């Protein structure tokens, strides 16, 4: 159900799911590139893929660290708020 819709909560309705996971992706690797975000995305589609990075980073949230991408700040305490969303309802090994 997972996280990404959380992200979108934490943020406060700036993503969506794609942005979210995207976001996600960059935000967990320091220096991924776009390029592994292209390359690891089952469910994210090239063609959002390379929108949802540059949506982040034409906001900022994420910094591109050149070469790799990598987020700022305002992400980090989205992700951290989200993921604590997600732990509430998903709950590794913490609620349930």
């Amino acid at each position: 159900m997972s996280k990404v819709t959380y992200i979108i909560k934490a943020s406060n309705d700036v993503l969506n799911e794609k942005t979210a996971t995207i976001l996600i992706t960059i935000a967990k690797k320091d220096f991924i590139t776009a390029a592994e975000v292209r390359e690891v995305h089952p469910d994210l589609g090239n063609a959002v893929v390379n929108s949802n990075i540059g949506v982040l980073i034409k906001k900022g949230l994420v910094e591109k660290s050149g070469d790799g991408l990598i987020i700022t700040g305002e992400a980090q305490d989205i992700i951290s708020n989200a993921a604590t969303l997600y732990a509430q309802e998903n709950a590794p090994e913490l609620l349930k």
